[PDB]
């Protein structure tokens, strides 16, 4: 259906309309983590022929993840969170990262759609679609460790790029994705062009994710991994992440 805030937070189990404070950011952003999972499982299906993502009308993703219940992708989760940010008041700003891929490289520079909200005289990094481990609430734009459940963060700079960081309990830091600053935009995402299945969402205390038959958890930021043989249980682990929270 059309883009309806009230909607949007019943889905993500917010009461009201929360004033436009950090506060409320925070709690947004990780009702959304909890409770709209990341899915590409069909994100082809909703792939526009002419690949600029201004030709997928923004209805048709809200009506799949908000009124349908279903998870997506970032430029489909993150698109629809600047939309709200920005209905509630927010100085929201979209960017785009190269994201860290296991051999160490960065991949193509403007992969992973995400956003920056400024208020307050400060700079937030806001990011409700990430398959991967990441913070579950917004980073300040710092060098400056920043700790949240268990795990620390940091935003370093390096040859031009700001590099998001992260390390859990009993590991060392690694980066997430790079992004450049200055190339945020308020109507950055009108500017978008466009096999392993990922699914992740949030919980209370950290985060479950499932790439392919890997699953990863993370509470209080200690981190299990299993590699997953049963179906029974993959199915399990599927339901799980995919019902929210």
């Amino acid at each position: 259906h059309m883009f309806d805030v009230a909607k949007y937070l019943r889905r993500i189990g917010v009461e009201g309309t929360p004033p436009p404070t950090l506060d409320t950011l925070r709690h947004l952003h990780k009702r959304h983590l909890m409770a709209v999972p990341y899915d590409n499982s069909t994100a082809p299906d909703r792939l526009p022929a002419s690949r600029h993502l201004t030709n997928v009308p923004l209805d048709l993703v809200f009506g799949h993840v908000v009124t349908e219940g279903h998870g997506g992708v970032c430029y489909e989760l993150n698109r629809l969170f600047h939309t709200l940010l920005a209905e509630l008041g927010y100085d929201v700003r979209m960017v785009a990262a190269a994201v860290r891929q296991a051999n160490g490289t960065f991949g193509p520079e403007r992969e992973h759609t995400f956003d920056l909200v400024h208020l307050d005289g400060r700079t937030h990094l806001v990011d409700v679609g990430f398959p991967g481990p990441s913070y579950s609430e917004p980073l300040y734009l710092s060098e400056e460790e920043q700790h949240q459940y268990g795990c620390s963060y940091r935003v370093t700079e390096h040859d031009g790029y700001r590099v998001v960081e992260r390390r859990p309990k009993g590991s060392d830091w690694q980066p997430v994705y790079r992004f450049r600053p200055e190339l945020a935009d308020p109507s950055g995402w009108d500017a978008v062009r466009l096999g392993t299945t990922f699914r992740s969402r949030a919980t209370d205390n950290g985060k479950i994710v499932l790439i392919g038959r890997r699953y990863f958890t993370v509470e209080d930021g200690v981190e299990r991994t299993k590699v997953l043989v049963k179906a029974d249980e993959f199915q399990d682990v599927v339901d799980l992440i995919l019902a929210g929270a």
